[PDB]
DNA sequence: CCCCCCCCCCC
DNA sequence: CCCCCCCCCC
C-alpha cells in the first residue's frame, strides 16, 4: 500500500477517526527511512478497516427519512437541501410553524450528513431540545436516543447510532473546552437564532472564527425572518432560504390600557374573541405567576365550552402531550414568549397580545443587570400577531394602542448590547472563548466597558489577572448563578453567615423595577403605605420586611383579593409576582448547587456582614 | 516574593482534594527532575498560586456540608456512634443487617458525619438504576437538600451532580465504567458497595479491583453492606475486615409449608388458586398487609388481575412494577385504610423497604440468569431460589413479632435448594465474564482477585469464541487481550455472546424484532436454522390473535392448543426486557415482522 | 519552566 | 505511526 491509498480511505473513515490517521501517516514518513513504515502502513491499514466497520454500521442503522406532507419545509426540502450541499453556511428564515426545527435535521440526513459526523441542534432551552428530539424521532419512527438523541442538563441519551443530537446552545458551549475543534460534529445547527442571547451569539462568533479550520463542517443558521441579512454578511454573505409557506392577513384590534381590575382587560379580549368562529385563544403572559393567576380567573369565570391550559415550564410530560392532542371545543393557552416563535401551538386563530416581555437589560442607573418588564419591539409583536396568519380571517388583538406599536422601536436589541461586561467577560471567560476584544461577534459590546468588567471581576474575586484570565473556584460558582455578578457575589457570601434566603429575596427585588409605587394622584398615601417596611438599618431590609408582609397575606387571601391587595397597597401586581418568579428561579438554582438556604428567617444581624461584600 | 521549598509546598497539598493533591504531588516530583534551580524557585512560586486556588474548592465545599440528623427508629441510627467508630478506624469495614435497618439511608450521612465527602466523594454503589436515582432523593429529603446539591446520582442518561455534591450515588456498572479515566478512583475518599449479597459480576469486579486498589489508596475508605448472608465470606476477603451487624431485635416469623395441590390439574390455575388459598388463611389473622412475591411482571400483571376479580373485602391490589409513575410509587409508602396486598419480584427481598409488612406469601422461584451446557447458552431461566433467599423473602414480614410467612411448597422441597444462590461469576460463561473485564480494562482473569475465582478450564474456551466472534485480539507478546469495535458493541449487550453478535447483525438487516424473538425463545424453556423460523411464525400468530381476543378469552386460546399459556408469557416477558435494552442502546427494531428470509442472510 | 497516555489513550 | 494542561490531546 502507498501513502496515497492509505490518505485517500480516511475520507470515508469518520470525522475523529479520520484526525488520528491522517496527521498520523505523517509521523510514518518522518523515521528516516522505509521497510519499518512499510509494515506500519501494513498493521495501520487493519485499525482503518475496523473504523470503516463503525461508518458500515451507522449506514446500516440510518432510519428512512420522511415528511409531513403538510409543512412549507417539507415541500420546499430540494431548494433547501441543495443550499446545504453546495454551501458550508446557510441561513434559513422562516415563518413560525414552517417545519425549520423538525425537518430541518432530515434534510441534512437525507442529504448524507450526520454518518462521518453529528448533527448538532441547537435550542435556546432544555424543554425544547428534549421536545424536539422526541418528535423527530417519532416522525421517524425511531427511539429517543437512537437516530435522535439529544443532551441536556442532567439528562444525556446520545447512542452509538446517533445522527441527530438535539442540545441547548449552552450545552453547545460547553463542549469547546474539551473539544476545541468541535470534531464531534458534520452540521451544527443553531436553531431560534433570532433570540440574540449571548449563547447564541457565542456560538455564532465562535463558528465563524472554526470555519477556517473545518472545510468539512457545515452550519445552518435557522431563525425566525427577522433581519437575517445580518446573519448573512456575518458568515460572508451566506445564502438565505427563505422557507415560508402561505400565510394570510390577520386583523389587529387595538384596546388600549382607579379600583379597575389588572387582568380585566385579557377578560374583555377573550369574551370577545369567545364570539368568533371557532378556534384557540393564545394569550402571551409576561410570566408563570401571572398565567398561574389567569388560569385560576378564567376557570372562576366558567367560560361555556371552554377549557384553559397554561403552559408552565414545570409541565409534566402528561401535560405537555394534551397541547397536541384533539380538542372538543375552544381552547384558550396561557404562554410566556416561548410560544411566541419557539413554540408551535396548534389550532391557534386568535391572539392576546398584552404587549410585554421580560427581558434583561442592565441598569446604568442602579448598576445592576435587571429583568424589566417593558415594552416588546414591533418585530416582536409582530410575530405575536403572526401567529394567527396560519388560517385566514385571524384575530390579534393588541392591548395598547396603535400610536403607541408605531412609535417602538423596529428590533429587539441583542443582549450582548444590553448586558454589562461583567457578565459577559465572566461567561467567556469560563467557556474558554479568549479574549473579548478579539472575538469575532456579530455585534460588538461597547469596547470602551471592557476594563471597568475587568476590575469588577477583580474586586470580586472571581478571576486571577492578580493578561492571563482564569476563573477562580469562586468564580466558577458566581457564573452559575443568573443574576448580576455584584449580587451573586452576596449571595455567595450569605452561605457563610446562614442568610442566603434573604440574599435572595434582595437580589431578587434587586433584580426588578421597585414594585413600590407613588402615582402623581395620591403621593401620600402610596408613602404611608410603603413607610409600613421601613428598615432602620438598610434600604435592602424593607425588601425582606416587605417580602415577609406580601407572603402572610398570600395566605390570608385568595388569589382575587390578592390583587385587590396590590393595588390596594399601591403595590405593583406584576413586578410582585415577577418578584415571586426571580426568586423562585433563583431558589431552585441555589438549592441545585449545594448552597444552604436558611429555612428560618436568620436576623439583622448576620445580614450585615453579608452585605458589605457587593460594594 | 520569598523562597520556597519541596518540604513546605508538599505539607500544603493536605488542604487539598485527593484529586488535587495527587496532581501537584506528581508535579512536585517532576520539578525534583528540573536542573535548574531558578527554573525550580519559577515553577514553585506558580505552583503555590494554583494550589492557593485549588484549596479554596476545598472552602466551597466544607460550607455546604449539610447538618446531619437521623431517623430515631432506625438501627442504623441507633448505632451510629459503633457504625462510625468502625468505620474512622478501619480501610474496610463489613456493614450487614437485615432489611429496613437504615443500611442504605444512613450510611452516607455516617461518613459525612466523620468528615468525609469534602476531600474526595463518597460513591455508593447500587445494583439498579431506579435504586441510586431513589436512594439519593431519599437521603436528600431526609436532609433537607435538593437533589444534586451535597446528595447527588449519577446513573445510565442521568446525572444530578454538582460541584458541591458529597455523596453520589449510582450504580455499580457506573462506577466501573469510571476505572478507565481514573485507575486510583482518586474522585473519591470512600466507597459504598450496596447489595453486595447479590453477588453480580459487577459486585464482584468492584470487590476484586478494590481489593488490588486500597494498598495504592490508603486515604481510601470501603464499606461493603449486605443482607446477613455470607458476610464472613467479605469478612475474609479484605483481609478479615469487622463485621458490623446492625439489625435491631430479631422477631421470629412463622413459617407455613403449603406445597401447590394440582387440584385443577393445571399449572396456572393451580399456582392462583395456591395464592387464593394462602391469602385466605392469613385474612384469619389479626390485621396487617401481605407482600406476594413474583418471578416477572407479566405474572404480576395476570395476579393482580385475579385478586380483583376476587371482590375481596376492605382490600387493595397494589402491584409494583419498575416502570411505576412517580405517582404510584409514591402510595406504597402512604396509608390505607383496609388491607393491602402488595405484589412484587425480589426487588422486593432485600433492597426495597415496603412498610407495613405483616404476612408473606412465596411461591419460591426467581429468574436467575445461568449458562446451560446443554444448549451451550446463557438462558435465563425461572428456578427455586436458595435457602438463604427465601430466608430473605421470610424475614421481609418480621418487622414486628407475629409475622407469617407462607411458602407454597413443602419443607423438603425447602431444604433441597441449595444453602445460597451461586454468585453470578460461577454461573455466567466465560466469553462474557472474559469480554466484560476486557472491555473495562480489569486485567487478565487467572491474575484477578476475585472472591471466588471461576472454574478455569472454561478460560481459553471463552478466548476461543470471543475471537472466532472477532471480539478480541492478541498482540505484541500475547501478554494482554484487546477488544474490537465490534467487542465492544457485544461488551453492551446482557445476552449470550453468539446470540448478541446475531442481534447486531440483524441490524443491517432490519430484523432486530425476530432476532430478539429468537434471543428470548432460546433463554427460556420453549411452549411447544428452519427450526428458529418456527420461533418467529409461533410469535407472529400468537401476536395477533393477542390482539384479536379479550385477555380472558386469550387464555382460552393457548389451552385448546399445543401451547402452555405460562410459557408463552414468560416469552413475551423476557422479550419486553430484551427489547428495553436495546432500545437504551440506540439499536433500531423493526414495528412491522421483517419479510420471509429476509433473516437467513442474517443467521 | 513541573504532570500523563494509545492500538481515542493520561499524570 | 499520532497528540495535550486553566484536568489538557493526534
Ligand atoms: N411535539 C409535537 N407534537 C405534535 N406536533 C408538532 C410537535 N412539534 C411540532 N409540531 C407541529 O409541526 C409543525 C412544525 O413545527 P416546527 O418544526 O417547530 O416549525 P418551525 O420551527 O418552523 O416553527 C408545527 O405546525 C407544529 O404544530
Ligand atoms: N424512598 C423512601 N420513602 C420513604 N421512606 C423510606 C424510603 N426509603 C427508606 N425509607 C425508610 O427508611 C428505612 C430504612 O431503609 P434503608 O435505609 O433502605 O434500610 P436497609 O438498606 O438496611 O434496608 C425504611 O425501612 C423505610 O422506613
Ligand atoms: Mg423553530
Ligand atoms: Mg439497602
Amino acid at each position: 500500500l502507498t501513502f496515497t491509498a492509505l490518505q485517500q480511505r480516511l475520507d470515508s473513515l469518520m470525522l475523529r477517526d479520520r484526525l488520528r490517521f491522517s496527521r498520523r501517516l505523517h509521523g510514518v514518513k518522518k523515521v528516516k527511512n522505509p521497510d519499518a513504515q512499510q509494515a506500519i502502513f501494513q498493521e495501520m491499514a487493519k485499525e482503518i478497516d475496523q473504523a470503516a466497520g463503525k461508518v458500515l454500521l451507522r449506514e446500516a442503522a440510518r432510519p428512512e427519512i420522511t415528511y409531513p406532507d403538510n409543512l412549507p419545509v417539507s415541500q420546499k426540502k430540494q431548494d433547501i437541501l441543495e443550499a446545504i450541499r453546495d454551501h458550508q453556511v446557510v441561513i434559513v428564515a422562516g415563518e413560525t410553524g414552517s417545519g425549520k426545527t423538525t425537518q430541518l435535521p432530515k434534510i441534512c440526513m437525507e442529504l448524507g450528513r450526520g454518518i462521518k459526523g453529528l448533527i448538532g441542534h441547537t435550542q435556546p432551552r432544555r424543554l425544547a431540545a428534549r421536545t424536539v428530539a422526541n418528535r423527530i424521532a417519532e416522525e421517524l419512527k425511531t427511539e429517543p436516543g437512537g437516530c435522535i438523541g439529544y443532551k441536556v442538563r442532567f439528562s444525556n441519551h446520545v447512542s452509538d447510532n446517533t445522527m441527530v443530537k438535539l442540545m441547548t446552545d449552552g450545552i453547545l458551549l460547553a463542549e469547546i473546552q474539551q473539544d476545541r475543534l468541535l470534531m464531534q460534529y458534520d452540521t451544527i445547527i443553531i436553531d431560534e437564532a433570532h433570540e440574540r442571547s449571548l449563547n447564541i451569539d457565542f456560538l455564532l462568533g465562535y463558528l465563524k472564527e472554526l470555519l477556517p479550520r473545518r472545510p468539512d463542517l457545515k452550519i445552518i443558521i435557522t431563525s425566525a425572518t427577522i433581519d437575517p441579512e445580518r446573519f448573512s454578511r456575518h458568515f460572508n454573505n451566506a445564502p438565505i432560504i427563505e422557507v415560508s409557506g402561505r400565510t394570510y392577513p390577520v386583523e389587529v384590534r387595538y384596546r388600549p390600557i382607579t379600583e379597575r381590575d389588572q387582568l380585566q382587560a385579557i377578560f374583555d379580549a377573550v369574551d370577545e374573541l369567545s364570539q368568533e368562529s371557532p378556534g384557540d385563544i393564545l394569550i402571551f403572559m409576561s410570566g408563570e405567576r401571572e398565567i398561574r393567576d389567569t388560569a385560576d380567573a378564567l376557570n372562576k369565570l366558567n367560560l361555556r365550552h371552554t377549557e384553559i391550559l397554561p403552559l408552565y415550564a414545570r409541565l409534566s410530560n402528561s401535560e405537555q402531550n394534551r397541547v397536541f392532542q384533539s380538542h372538543s371545543g375552544r381552547r384558550i393557552v396561557l404562554a410566556t414568549n416561548v410560544a411566541e416563535t419557539s413554540l408551535t401551538v396548534p389550532g391557534i386563530k386568535y391572539v392576546i397580545d398584552p404587549g410585554t416581555a421580560r427581558i434583561s437589560r442592565y441598569s446604568y442607573r442602579t448598576k445592576v443587570q435587571r429583568l424589566p418588564i417593558e415594552p416588546i419591539s414591533q418585530a416582536s409583536a409582530n410575530q405575536r400577531k403572526g401567529r394567527c396568519g396560519r388560517v385566514s380571517e385571524g384575530i390579534c388583538i393588541r392591548l395598547y394602542s396603535e400610536d403607541d406599536f408605531l412609535s417602538r422601536p423596529e428590533f429587539t436589541d441583542p443582549e450582548i448590547l444590553r448586558t454589562n461586561l461583567a457578565s459577559v467577560i465572566l461567561q467567556m471567560t469560563a467557556l474558554g472563548l479568549g479574549d473579548i476584544a478579539a472575538f469575532p461577534f456579530v455585534e460588538a459590546p461597547d469596547k470602551r466597558n471592557i476594563q471597568d468588567g475587568v476590575r469588577l471581576l477583580e474586586e470580586l474575586g472571581a478571576i486571577t489577572t492578580d493578561s492571563a484570565y482564569k476563573l477562580t473556584p469562586l468564580g466558577r460558582q458566581l457564573s452559575q448563578l443568573p443574576v448580576d455578578p455584584r449580587l451573586a457575589r452576596m449571595v455567595l457570601e450569605a452561605q457563610k453567615h446562614g442568610c442566603v434566603r434573604e440574599a435572595m429575596i434582595i437580589t431578587s427585588a434587586l433584580s426588578i423595577q421597585d414594585p413600590r409605587e407613588r402615582p402623581m394622584d395620591k403621593q401620600q398615601a402610596s408613602d404611608e403605605k410603603h413607610r409600613r417596611f421601613h428598615d432602620k438599618e438598610s434600604d435592602f431590609l424593607a425588601f425582606v420586611n416587605l417580602w415577609n408582609y406580601l407572603g402572610e397575606q398570600q395566605k390570608a387571601l385568595s388569589s382575587n383579593a390578592f390583587r385587590r391587595l396590590c393595588r390596594t397597597d399601591y403595590l405593583n401586581y406584576l413586578r410582585v409576582r415577577e418578584w415571586q418568579d426571580i426568586y423562585t428561579q433563583l431558589r431552585q438554582v441555589v438549592k441545585e448547587l449545594g448552597i444552604p438556604v436558611n429555612s428560618e428567617p436568620a436576623e439583622y444581624r448576620e445580614i450585615h456582614i453579608a452585605l458589605l461584600t457587593g460594594l
